[PDB]
């Protein structure tokens, strides 16, 4: 009787606190994971320990390849198998690294970068409406495509197919009563990566605190598009980057 | 208790606003122009519920030389109300046609007036006024890129409210302010509007074939106000079912 | 005969280099202007002494009040007066200058609003009254969705003017009359500012890390009023060097 | 001394207008084409009676593929070998049809839509940059892009990407002097195929004319952009539509 949501890139950061977050709505949820298996095995630990049976885990790796739809497809149905419904798909999941285009083989980072941002999403949109009273599915979009980092040319065109599917999926499957939305977080948690000085010049352009989002906070935005209380919202891209894409070089 | 002005309160969208805000634990200034009995009427329901939690101020929002005056006074109201101003919805507006092909100064006045400078001036006043959770909340408009035929100017005061958004946003985010805007697309349809025309345009939402009530406008304005939208400022959220999207 | 323009705030810089190109390109040109008589006065002159009776100047005040629909007529007319014709209207005047929301504030809102926004409109009605390629071209701001802090009347006006644009192309394209935009980031630099301002902003334009020349910005004007932009209405071409893709 | 030019999928209707207009301007041509081998080497011949040895073709599928780099290569290298320099790069090749959410495999439907319309273009644009004046690209795009047509997601999906390569390009390479725009028609040249009352349906609704634009009205734009008029412009993509984007539903 609790609706069922799929988050694909669940098990760390952003896509672990919308899995929370949802959980805490009272869905049950299936965690994909791709790498952090370990990460993805203790959270559903620990949501299955606050109520049995509504956390499962499913690998898949999102790369696009000839075999892609069919772990889309398996995705989507581990949520029937688990839950016996899938109410929402959040489209998490994402492969980031510069790719510049003057001096992993090429294919292999378009296979990568626009596979995870773009291509498993539309596979993963087209398996939820196929398995098809709230159907929602939330796509990751970024708050700083128009205003791209250099040398992330197809990180780049990944993110703008998203609003592209975004748009063009919330026309086409209005009519079948599911809508679709984006959140688009502008800096929120930094790479692991990245050191404590680049940190805090990314930190310092945000006008509303000077500070990057909080994975939460991105949450936040996702339960609101997934609630009633956005039933009228289709097409929809919601930014949650506290001024950034405002600011001028 | 947080208290907040409704513009335009008295009726339909800002009503439904009002309501909400109310119903979330606000106390409201109702803002009126005309509608003083239906203004009194919701301000009655209100305090019934919770006494004085709501108040109701009148002012014409058409831009003239007293209109910073009025603005002044729509903000003070609530300091002088509830000893606070936590949020502003800038919700009144005038929507009529001004073909290219009342005089064309008043229809600025009325047009620009209300869509887009009494935003500007009431803003103002807000932020000069000023584990708080400030906010304002301007009613835009999702088809303004696909403008209604013959209605520039009404079209050129949404587009400026747009302008205020993304400034006010910039500008008053050091102050802990946020700006954000909901654009709703068929909403309740204007009381004129005969009924075959209605359904014309229900005809073309894709969500459902439907307009969206005044509640589920207000539904993203009390999202765009809450704790859980604290990190959002300069954006607009679309509430229209899909419409801005259908091609011609 | 040789087609005719009005260049709004044509005395000097981007709109001198605007009335300059469309004369070489074989326009005879209403040079409008505000207090820069004897800039205009040179430029027609200048004009004048390379093909007679090819150029007036027209004064008007462009701030927003109760008579600026009948200067914007006079514009307008001041141009049928001299050459039997006005086949492209450039808007190019513009004030600029700060409105922090933390002169009277409705003088402020009559000159930025006025300028940028309402004349635009007063001219675009009077034009069209009036009346082949027959053209606008309003002169934007590419940087209007990124806005430099505390200029929230100025914005307003420019995306005011992205309204106008977009609106006039829809309802005077049955009459044949095309409407566009171009959108400078860093052009011509205000006189006033110091060489070390000057050169922060040249730094972050990528393509050169230079401004604009007032004969580019000029270019895309000239092909949107050719015949090499006959199907092109509605659209806004950014002038900018890639500013407005660069990241804060 | 004469520059030279790219044009993709150049035999025909806009591309081969763009050829066209490209030689009357002055530039040396390559014709790409894919499956119209007789009309690229009619026009190439037709180009070539106007002044010798200014235009050869160059075949290659642009579907995305493990050899799609090389080929993307090779249609440059074409270039500098027939002429010793390439100045201006179009990409206006595109696949175009109809990928249903709901009910060639879908992946062959990914190669070819994505791979044409962003894929290639992508490749094109880094093999054009690492070969190098007024240096610049022109990518076809789409007026409609955020008023879909139902049912065309990968298409909507490609055409969004195709943005932000128009977008990342231009940031990347202007320091090297390279100029990156596009051009977005909305009803140009209609599908061959539809029937008159249907082209009328489409006609009907553009503002200025109730006309398609005509491929020389599309190519005046690609003209503009890779002249000396245009030489502070990149990053922007010019609608050429006649204002059918403005019209409301
Ligand atoms: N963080 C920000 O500031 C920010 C800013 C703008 C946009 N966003 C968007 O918001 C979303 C969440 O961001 P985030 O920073 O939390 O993301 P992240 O930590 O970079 O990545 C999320 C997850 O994506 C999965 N992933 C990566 N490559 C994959 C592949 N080939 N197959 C399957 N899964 C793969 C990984 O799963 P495993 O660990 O299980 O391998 C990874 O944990 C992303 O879509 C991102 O683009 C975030
Ligand atoms: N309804 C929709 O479908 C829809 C669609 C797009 C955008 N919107 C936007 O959403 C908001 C609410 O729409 P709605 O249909 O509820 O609006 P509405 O009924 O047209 O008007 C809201 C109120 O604005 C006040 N107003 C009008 N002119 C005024 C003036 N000169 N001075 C002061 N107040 C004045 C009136 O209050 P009094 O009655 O007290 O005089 C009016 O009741 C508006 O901003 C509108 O542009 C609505
Ligand atoms: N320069 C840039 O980098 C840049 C950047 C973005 C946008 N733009 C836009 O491009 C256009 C040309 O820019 P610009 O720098 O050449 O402009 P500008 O020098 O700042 O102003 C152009 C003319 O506007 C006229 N003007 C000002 N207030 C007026 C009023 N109240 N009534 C009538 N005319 C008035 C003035 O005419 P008089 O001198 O005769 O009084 C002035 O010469 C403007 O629309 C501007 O906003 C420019
Ligand atoms: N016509 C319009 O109304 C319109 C509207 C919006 C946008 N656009 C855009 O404008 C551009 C030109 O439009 P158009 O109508 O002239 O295009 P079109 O006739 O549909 O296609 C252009 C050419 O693309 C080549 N192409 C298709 N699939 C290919 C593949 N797998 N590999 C290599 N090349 C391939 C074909 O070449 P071969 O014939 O040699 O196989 C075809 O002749 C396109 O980018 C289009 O999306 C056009
Ligand atoms: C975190 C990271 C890499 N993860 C993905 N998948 N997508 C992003 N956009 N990310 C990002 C990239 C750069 C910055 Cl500065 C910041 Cl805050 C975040
Ligand atoms: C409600 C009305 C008139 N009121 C204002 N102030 N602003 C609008 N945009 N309005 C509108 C106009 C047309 C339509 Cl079809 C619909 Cl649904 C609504
Ligand atoms: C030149 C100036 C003032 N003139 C007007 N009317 N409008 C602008 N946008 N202008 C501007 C303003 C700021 C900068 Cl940094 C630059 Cl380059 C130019
Ligand atoms: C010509 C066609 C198919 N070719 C490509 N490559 N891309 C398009 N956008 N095309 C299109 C599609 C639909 C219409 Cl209505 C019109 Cl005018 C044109």
């Amino acid at each position: 009787e609790a609706p069922a949501a799929v988050v694909t890139g669940a098990a760390k950061r952003i896509g672990r606190a919308i899995a929370v977050k949802l959980h805490q709505t009272g869905y049950r949820v299936v965690i994909h994971y791709h790498n952090s298996a370990e990460a993805a095995v203790s959270l559903a630990d620990e949501l299955n320990k606050e109520r049995s049976n509504t956390a499962v885990v499913c690998q898949a790796d999102l790369t696009n390849s000839n075999v892609l739809p069919a772990s889309c497809e398996e995705i989507i149905n581990s949520c029937f198998r688990a839950f016996g419904r899938c109410d929402v798909l959040v489209n998490n999941a994402s492969a980031f690294y510069p790719t510049p285009l003057v001096q992993k083989t090429v294919e292999t980072q378009v296979a990568e970068l626009i596979g995870t941002n773009a291509i498993a999403p539309f596979l993963l949109t087209m398996s939820f409406a196929q398995r098809q009273s709230n159907l929602s599915i939330v796509n990751l979009c970024d708050a700083m495509v128009d205003q791209p980092c250099m040398a992330f040319s197809l990180y780049n065109m990944g993110k703008h197919a998203l609003v592209g599917l975004t748009q063009s999926a919330a026309l086409e499957l209005a009519p079948y009563g599911i809508r679709v939305n984006g959140v688009a977080p502008g800096v929120s948690l930094l790479p692991v990566a990245m050191g404590e000085e680049e940190k805090d010049k990314w930190r310092r352009k945000v006008p509303l605190g000077r500070r990057e989002a909080s994975a939460e906070q991105i949450a936040d935005a996702v339960i609101f598009l997934v609630s009633g209380s956005a039933q009228y919202i289709t097409g929809s891209i919601i930014k949650v980057d506290g001024g950034l894409s405002l600011v001028h070089a």
